[PDB]
């Protein structure tokens, strides 16, 4: 009946494997009750024991299929052996780690050299952080403190992170609704009008320009003809940094090595992260012109003023040489692209016998799916009833559309132990996301899941 | 030429086994130039090999002594190999990482439930992130949705971390000044003063108080006698947020588990991260009360608000939680509290002997020690005497910005020792070892910052 000691207690907990509910209880009390009670209302309240490749394996070693791959970190899978080698025999050499302001990193420097021959445009200059949001946090303050105007414009339904900063670009209401006021002198162009975006740019307090090469959070929408090359011009015409947010569309996902390559386009600065990690250690890295750093840092007073203590250890950056070594020794690059122009095909074949199914967008390994489906006693209520019991009847009508989409996300789960999900800013497009290392039939099997998954909707959307 | 594929161009790289000036070069090259040359200036350009310990090995074999430890990052020293050996089990068994937004993750489920166990105050909640930035980040986030108030206060002088949201907060010029306008609502504080506190708390705008325990880059102060207590008090009085980031204080540093202990304060939210990384993986936390996350995001539109990609991982937690056992098992934080209070004697005894060593600051063992023709002139257009006059000054303060660097250059060129100036201020150099740091470690150092001492009087004479 006497306490543990503090020690006996952490020993008791990291070295037990938990039964399944006392994780999902734990997870529920210290983290986030509403995130396991919907998990487990989707049907879909998985806890994880293994991973390799494609699969997630369960406390009761059940496999499942992986087409969110983390939301875009795992383009070589779970628990690629070569990555994990290269970390393992850093360690075991004892490689030094988070000594890179305090002496030279040898390794960083290494990925660095290799990042900028592989960019596009002309990139000479490397910072490293830890995330996404970081390193658009990073891009950020260049464009700050080379061009000394504070305004950025950003696009209507972009996504760049949830760090104030990064937030205050993020063209979405869901997210920035809690948190005004954001940063002063951000604008928002709609997306593709170029007219307006010139409008936007030529404003005095505006020195860059931040854009994606997709738009993936905001529901996998590829830009017009002529767009990201026009935007590329006109930011040469109005003296705009163009900076490309390529955390998503970056390292073979989208069929090139960088998305940029599609359609010539050569930023000025670059942001990388989520695959970078090899799916292992959180990285993120901005890249940028050697001339703008000048402008920004190349002075006494400048040249450490953004710097962050995790960023550029050398640990990473063996992992990440490593994962990008074997992005190209794979053939990912074209995988991607072979194997993405396959899928959409021949999802789309399904797609067009299913009126709510309305369109498969993407490019390589990077797809959406689109769907779209759906009296005296009141005469004398108050005026404000009324109102009020039209406006939830309206804003449930909409939701009834996103019901339907995670419909198809729990069936995937529930009956076919497929993992897909829902974009962050649209929750009516199912991302199709997997890793790159993909099989032909994988790729089938969850072409057929899927028909079979509206082939039984639209039987439920028939006893009505 | 022509040029090499992608593959052997990386290959290459990966492969070879660069001569440290081809590593300068590189870095030179595609990273930061100006810290490159800075380096070769104080005479520690190094490129270490390998590192253990307490000590950091380069081409050559020769050992350094590691006196800054990643900036606060390496509690147990380079490479600790039961860290080393959990990560390398870890992903010996397959263990899935960075899974926790599309399933629940049982290893960081643990380090979640250990967190709010040790806590002070009653943590329910963590989030989990990646770096010290941005868990305050994610404290910014928590203040502003649970009370829907924009404001933050924060105290002068003040580190809170280099995203923009951060900065809104760290109260230190050299930081900001590039980057305004930040923030809007943020109110800086004096530091030390109660009533500028409470002028500043009662705005109907700010629902939230940042606080560091020690203030780390404001030159290692502790607070005023009663301040800490008076505050989470006053916060109370007034219904505001109480936030303490910890990032530098927590983990043993101070010689208390949480630095929070020191003087039982309870925080409503607070933050951690650099030594949580057991020096291997980078990870943060943020830990609130229930109540208040529940306000601030539990409904049905804003439980998923604030998510990361790579935050929560399993990897992460696996190591996080090895390296806080490795803490406790090692009786670390008592050694912090006793190798610290004489390290601390011992450096007091030293500077006394000095005048331009003025004061010994810090608990446990993070600690700070500070140092101490006519005509012509006057036709000269009045903007040439205002401007010649404005530079000859702020050399004034730069001639000890270099004095206190010399001490650093010679401590590395001379005794193979790592110190350096903290970030806010320059006139400080920052004392902060691995936690594992030994008596002769300790007395060695002591020894040679005495010579060092000396040789700085002795050429301060002429
Ligand atoms: C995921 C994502 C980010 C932010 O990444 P985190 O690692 O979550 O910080 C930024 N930009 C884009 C385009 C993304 O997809
Ligand atoms: C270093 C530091 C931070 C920022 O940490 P990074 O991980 O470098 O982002 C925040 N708060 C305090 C008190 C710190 O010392
Ligand atoms: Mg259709
Ligand atoms: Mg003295």
């Amino acid at each position: 009946a006497l306490p543990a000691s503090r020690l006996a207690f952490i020993d008791a907990v990291i070295a037990q494997t938990p039964a399944r509910e006392d994780t999902l209880d734990r997870y529920h009390q210290y983290i986030n009750p509403m995130m396991v009670d919907f998990l487990k209302l989707q049907r879909c309240d998985n806890v994880f024991r293994s991973a390799a490749g494609t699969q997630l394996y369960d406390d009761a070693g059940e496999a499942f299929l992986d087409m969110v791959a983390g939301y875009g970190c795992l383009n070589l899978g779970h628990n690629p052996q070569p990555v994990v080698n290269a970390l393992k025999n850093y360690l075991d050499a004892q490689g030094p780690n988070f000594i890179q302001y305090i002496s030279i990193p040898e390794q960083t420097a290494k990925l660095a050299e290799v990042l900028c021959r592989l960019a596009p445009g002309n990139m000479g200059r490397v910072f490293f952080s830890n995330s996404g949001t970081e390193a658009v946090e990073a891009a950020m303050k260049i464009a700050k403190a080379s061009t000394g105007k504070p305004g950025i414009a950003y696009l209507r339904n972009s996504y760049h992170g949830k760090t104030l900063g990064a937030l205050s670009i993020t063209g979405r209401d869901k997210h920035r609704r809690y948190f005004t006021p954001l940063l002063d002198a951000m604008v928002e162009v709609p997306f593709g009008d170029l007219a307006a975006l010139r409008e936007a740019l030529n404003r005095e307090d505006v020195g860059a320009l931040m854009i994606e090469p997709i738009q993936g959070e905001g529901g996998v929408h590829i830009p017009p003809a002529g767009y990201l090359q026009a935007v590329q011009q006109l930011c040469r015409e109005t003296g705009v940094l163009l900076m490309v947010d390529e955390v998503q569309t970056g390292l073979g996902r989208t069929g090139k090595l960088f998305a940029c390559e599609w359609d010539g386009i050569e930023p000025d600065v670059l942001m990388l992260s989520k695959s970078l990690s090899g799916g292992l250690i959180p990285i993120g890295a901005t890249l940028c012109r050697a001339d703008l750093w000048q402008k920004a840092y190349g002075t006494a007073d400048r040249f450490l003023v953004h710097s962050s203590t995790y960023g550029g250890g050398n640990l990473a950056s063996v992992v990440a040489l490593s994962a990008l070594r074997e992005i190209l020794a794979q053939d990912l690059v074209g995988h991607a692209e072979r194997m993405g122009a396959y899928f959409k095909q021949a999802l789309s074949e399904i797609a067009a016998r299913y009126p709510f199914v309305s369109e498969v967008r993407g490019r390589g390994l990077m797809l959406g799916i689109q769907f779209d489906q759906a009296h005296t006693t009141w005469k004398f209520l108050p005026d404000p009833v009324q109102a009020h019991l039209r406006a939830a009847m309206d804003r449930m009508e909409q939701a009834l559309g996103e019901m339907f989409c995670m419909k198809f996300v729990t069936k995937l789960c529930q009956d076919h132990k497929i993992l897909t999900f829902i974009t962050a800013n649209s929750s009516t497009v199912i991302r199709i996301q997997p890793p790159l290392i993909i099989s032909k039939a994988e790729i089938d099997r969850f072409v057929g899941a899927f028909a079979t998954v509206c082939e039984e909707l639209s039987t439920f959307l028939d006893l009505e």
